[PDB]
C-alpha cells in the first residue's frame, strides 16, 4: 500500500491493549496522536485483520480505511484518526467509545432500597430522546455524504465517555447478496430484524432503507435495550413483514415516539421520514422536555 502523508501514523506510537470485539477490534494507547503534543497518551480502538484473514479480508479492511477517509468528521460518527499502512500489519486507528455499544449501555442502566433515591435508575426520558437525536444527526451527517449503513441497529452505535453517541462501522462491506437471513450471533441477535422491506425482499438499499433501521434502533431505545419482534423467529418474520405486522407500542413509551416508529415503518419507501426531517422531529421533542 502506499503511504498517505495525511493519515498515516507510526505504529511504534501505538501500544495494543485488550481486544474489545470481532477484522478485529483492539483498544490501544497512542502516543502524539495530536502532532502539536508529540509525547501526549489517548487511548483509541485499532481495527486489525485476524490471524485467518483471507485477501478478501484485506480489501475489505483496505475498502473501510478508504471509506472513512473520504466520510469526514462528525460528532456523532466513529472518526478515524490514523492509518498503519507501511512496514507491519494494516492498522486502521479510530476513535474508541469507552461505554460500549448502545445496546449493552442501556441494558445495564435499566431500572431498579436505602436511601433517597432508591427508585431512580440512571435513565431518563430526556436522555433517551437525546440518544435518539444523536444518532438521527449521525445519519443525517453519513446521508450528506452519500454513505447508506446498511445495518444500523443499537449495538452499531457506540457510547463516549461523555454519553456522546457515535455511528460505528458505517463504512463497511456488508456482503449484501449473501446475507444468511437466519444467522444468530453470539449474543443472540438476527440482524435480519433490522432489515428494510426493500433490502430483505429486493435487495434494494437506500438512505430510507436505513431509516427503517432507525425506526427499530428507536423501538430498541425506548425499551432500554429489547430485541426487536419479541419472540418471532426468522421463518415467521418473513411471512409476518408480508402482511404488514409492524411491532406494538413500548411501555412507557410516549405516543410522539411510537409515532415516529411507525412513520419510519412505512411501506413505502418515500413516505419514511427522511434523516433531516426525524433531526428535526427529535429536536423538538428534545426541546420540549429540555
Ligand atoms: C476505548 O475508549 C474503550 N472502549 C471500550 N469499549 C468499546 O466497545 N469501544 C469501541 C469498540 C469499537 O468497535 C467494536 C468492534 C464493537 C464492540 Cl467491542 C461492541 N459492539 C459494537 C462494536 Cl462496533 C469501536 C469502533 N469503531 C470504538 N470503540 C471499552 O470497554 C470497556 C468494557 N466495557 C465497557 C462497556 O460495557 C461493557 C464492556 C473501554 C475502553 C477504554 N477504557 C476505559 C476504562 N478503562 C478503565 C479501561 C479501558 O480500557
Amino acid at each position: 500500500l502506499p503511504l498517505d502523508p495525511l493519515w498515516e501514523f507510526p505504529r511504534d506510537r501505538l501500544v495494543l491493549g485488550k481486544p474489545l470485539g470481532e477484522g478485529q477490534v483492539v483498544r490501544a494507547e497512542a502516543f502524539g496522536m495530536d502532532p502539536a503534543r508529540p509525547d501526549q497518551a489517548s487511548t483509541v480502538a485499532v481495527k486489525m485483520l485476524k490471524d485467518n484473514a483471507s485477501d478478501k479480508d484485506l480489501a475489505d479492511l483496505v475498502s473501510e480505511m478508504e471509506v472513512m477517509k473520504l466520510i469526514g468528521r462528525h460528532k456523532n460518527i466513529i472518526n478515524l484518526l490514523g492509518v498503519c499502512t507501511q512496514e507491519g500489519p494494516l492498522y486502521v486507528i479510530v476513535e474508541c467509545a469507552a461505554k460500549g455499544n448502545l445496546r449493552e449501555f442501556l441494558r445495564a442502566r435499566r431500572p431498579p432500597p436505602d436511601g433517597p433515591r432508591s427508585s431512580e435508575g440512571p435513565l431518563s426520558f430526556p436522555v433517551l430522546v437525546s440518544c435518539a437525536y444523536q444518532v438521527a444527526r449521525g445519519m443525517q451527517y453519513l446521508e450528506s455524504r452519500k454513505c447508506i449503513h446498511r445495518d444500523l441497529a443499537a449495538r452499531n452505535v457506540l457510547v463516549t465517555e461523555d454519553n456522546v453517541m457515535k455511528i460505528a462501522d458505517f463504512g463497511l462491506a456488508r456482503g449484501v447478496h449473501h446475507i444468511d437471513y437466519y444467522k444468530k450471533t453470539s449474543n443472540g441477535r438476527l440482524p435480519v430484524k433490522w432489515m428494510a422491506p426493500e433490502a430483505l425482499f429486493d435487495e434494494v438499499y437506500t438512505h430510507q432503507s436505513d431509516v427503517w433501521s432507525f425506526g427499530i434502533l428507536l423501538w430498541e431505545i425506548f425499551t432500554l435495550g429489547g430485541s426487536p419482534y419479541p419472540g418471532i423467529p426468522v421463518e415467521e418474520l418473513f411471512s409476518l413483514l408480508r402482511e404488514g405486522h409492524r411491532m406494538d407500542r413500548p411501555p412507557h413509551c410516549p405516543p410522539e415516539l411510537y409515532g415516529l416508529m411507525r412513520e419510519c415503518w412505512h411501506a413505502a419507501p418515500s413516505q419514511r421520514p427522511t434523516f433531516k426531517q426525524l433531526v428535526e422531529a427529535l429536536d423538538k421533542v428534545l426541546l420540549a422536555v429540555s
